[PDB]
């Protein structure tokens, strides 16, 4: 029946999707982010794509999981774009590339090394993956007001942390001053920008670079997730 | 508690995982494949990873979804490997690159163009992505016995079907004789082989190269999925 | 005699150079920028490097020409770095890559395509060339207050506008949404960042993408140069 | 006179060439292979190309030397193709990349690393160089019946074993699990497949990875050559 | 017996090989070149390698065929080097890339496009393939004295003239001003130089770029071969 | 007024520029070279471009500085070409890549490694950067007659001697037998040749590979500059 008008992966349309969007890897994180919003509604659920609308401080925002990886991210960006998204903020996870960065502290990517094939499918790797400065301004301002430590800088996005060369990759990138590594940021920044989106990425640190420990760690991380979501929500509701 | 011994993404361990494994993109396909098996048990559910064991014609086999894309595939291969997998068969979806291939017909990848960054993270693209011939032999033999049309040959694996150049990519690859395109096969074939797995990929055609139509199409596709799963099950239970 | 302590190309030392620096292509532009400052002093003059200190609204700033091209830019960045520079702003020239951009209007590079070999000597082209957001914030704020049109976005930096393929390069990059093209920005952004500098680039448009005309054009361009210099000065004197 | 209809390098035509073909490096090996056949006839002799027809167990097969290297291999593949070849099997020599492989033991290439420029002239190195499984099936079956040890897997094809880096190349490829190295296999597999041939490669080991010794070694190698030829003949006469 | 001291492919040793060497593709050309010399002796015959010594105007020179292609050329260069060669001149065949060049006219390669994988195995393609100027001087001087037309400039060396893109390759390279194309020159120039040889290449045109005709063409070509050989001999006997 | 007919960077036209040209990096070197000539006239002065005509032994020659780097070199080559230049000789500076080469000794580049992006903008790096042999002949002949040591061979042209990897670059290139390194030679050789110029490069050594010392060093270097200029002048006035 109504299977003609919907985007084939995110399963939503023009009218459903807000111009303002948050994406994350984990479908179950979508339910956690909507907890913070009013007037929540499930829009679609398909494969790794879980899509909700919610209202935060008066502004209607769409929350969308995209699974792990640049290809699954790019699929959601293209289809969100077609539904009228203009501002998209990644809220995600990272492994630290500097030893001073603790669990549940935030990395805000100003730029990203394009070490994933996803963005390369579109354009020469020479094209920059960077965050919209208007969004960065707002993110910086929200994060200043609170106590959890956060770092602005370059992250690396890649397609595997499981090569035998992971150690050396880490060390090389540590010396270049990269803050953290994910799989999705540079693809958002590249494809998003090429489709005229304003984009940004707020990453929760979940691996150190280096029983009761476990519980505090998990709490720290869960606190970082919440902060990252709130920061993204605070930023989008100003536009 | 018991969060020390499990693989951090597939959330299973050595003892749970069979040496014989089927992977697919869609978590909901895992439930559909287990329908065909005895002694089914849910092993884990995490992000896009849905993991089950089942028994088919006496052999215990593990079924695992890996979401869409090479990075999420590679994560599952590495972790399945560490749990003792030896034979892994992709059961997935493809877009046709030749016009004679119909919906719900199967493409069996003998080889795959490595147009995804995932496999490139591991090794120079010059290394071949090809299917284990023992598995190909068995797949060919099962498929001969039945009526649904199937094609053996080269597929292309890539990170985006949404570039502005998709048309030209299609036409170029059509002329080279590629049968279909997916996102995951060449990564399985490359990483899998480099970790000593026997690997294969059986792909269900879901896009032509070119209301009642819709219902028969869906039936055709659902029939192709079932055939692909059965073929993989028949192949693995012989080892 | 005192030819031991000075940088071998910019011919200045630690004590001479301010942490705050403006660089431009043309040595004669250095004299034009110092016209706008108090307490001017010639520091060095060597090859294409013309170096001055001046004071603007209380802040001491160094002005340095670097000739044309990424290699000559990189030489000045490395040596300015060694003399203690922390903030460096390019004030330069561009050819428009969109037809709405007029002569003597400004392009502020948020990011830059790394199509020059200079930055590639240092690091894989996958590393992002982008502008420090703190500087971008300040530049945006100054430029809002006045009437001359200015555009924020991506520029392309390259090593030749004289290949037979220039037309096609232009058209390709026009469609990607690039605003202008220079030879120096992405090298500043890449090497500068890798040496821990805060960096930015304000470019004066001097070629349309498309006697009395000539005089107004020149006036427009000279007005853009002055505005670009003033904007950079206003930005640096706040740090 | 009749110098219009013949292929300019292999000096044969449509009518002469069988659909079933064996190629080898060494012209003098052609005479050794025909020793095993009935109804032998010299077809052509030109540069490194020595061409014969023979009959084996009822089937007429063409034997063709192609000298050393991918370019000279590719020339023979293109021209054999134009003469109506459909199945082509390389029967050649390899240097071992694992220490358990002895002299005069066989390596059957399922796939090949495309480290030669020959195949790259045709297509991106991402395209797979692999052997036709129907041929692999048959080769496996013949070789099972006899006592000489043989290994199935990946070989590396390259353009020089004389670079100063040969040692490190060897060690790198040894760890990746490559069985042996030649100069011709991946070019056959790539160009052959792109021209719609069924292809395979059976390689005789002639260098260990590590007077009376010399005589037994030579005998071992000569025995491997004979076995490789017989295996290829047994395989082709079944089609 | 004496199978320990000889180079494994060219089957000659230190004492046999002159410092001055001519190489060509075709073994039968070796017999044609020795026709022009005194005190001829067959040194070795192995695969595509046919090796002779002869004396020309007092100087002893070695003549060696290397079959077709860069890999087989490189093998002979490495082994000739080890036997004490210092000056090596290619005497070969080319296809014209400009329409004014006739059959049996000579192309003398000053430089060569490195479009073959052979030289790339050794060193980045950025390293120049060019001819020793001392040899070029002497070649120019001999050729001035006679009537057959000859052209000095850039040739292209490649691994296949049989790709579907040959036409476009030709046209692209024609416009760049390339004179002719072979398979071997840039490999000689690159590997040779890296091993400290003085190198040069004199190529006989055998394909236009565009019964009685056939006979005059063949005569023209055979005349070009003779001239090329004589020119190389005249050049080497001066050292 | 007369700002229509002049080249936009070198600020000269067809009638001003001689077919015979010397280029150097340093504008102040132009004044030093004209000291050696009769009938000197300043033609233009713009940015790093300082342009003069002079007469040497009857021949009128143009002297042009091009600042440091391949992009600024290429600009001058293109515009000199358009003004009718046919023969262009670089007279420049190098850092030694072999320890036997002393300060103020000359390196004459027969060929150049294309490690700069400038030439790559035009053509695949596989195209050779080499010197016109007619010019090399003449340069060799002049330099034989005098006492200062000079070396003919390969140089490397690059875009930065300030990467953290400079040491290793040096060592790698030392072993390959490179004589010296500059920033401009391979760009002249590549772009120049592609525009049909006869080209050459004579480089003065100013850095060893390894008060009174300082004065003799400077004298040695200044003597090398003079010799290089004279050699170029002697060479051009013969055409």
């Amino acid at each position: 029946f109504q299977s003609m008008s919907k985007q084939p992966h995110i399963c939503v349309d023009e009218n459903q999707v807000s111009p303002y969007v948050i994406v994350c890897g984990e479908p179950d994180r979508v339910n956690r982010i909507v907890e913070l919003m009013d007037n929540v509604e499930l829009l679609a659920e398909n494969r790794e794509y879980r899509v909700f609308n919610g209202v935060y401080k008066g502004t209607t925002i769409t929350i969308c999981s995209t699974g792990i990886g640049a290809p699954s991210m790019i699929i959601a960006v293209e289809e969100l774009k077609l539904c009228g998204a203009t501002h998209v903020i990644r809220v995600g996870s990272a492994g630290a590339m500097q030893d001073h960065i603790q669990l549940g502290e935030l990395i805000v990517a100003e730029g990203a090394v394009r070490d994933e094939g996803g963005s390369k499918a579109y354009i020469s790797s020479a094209y920059p993956a960077y965050a919209s400065f208007a969004l960065l301004k707002e993110i910086s301002h929200f994060l200043e007001n609170q106590s959890v430590k956060y770092y602005f800088g370059v992250v690396r996005s890649h397609d595997s942390f499981y090569t035998d060369e992971e150690d050396q990759l880490c060390q090389y990138w540590n010396k270049k001053g990269i803050l953290g590594a994910d799989m999705e940021t540079s693809a958002l920044f590249t494809v998003g920008r090429l489709r005229g989106l304003q984009v940004a990425s707020i990453l929760n640190n979940v691996v150190l670079y280096q029983v009761n420990q476990y519980v505090n760690d998990n709490k720290a991380m869960m606190n970082g997730e919440r902060l990252a979501a709130i920061t993204a929500l605070e930023t989008l509701c100003k536009q």
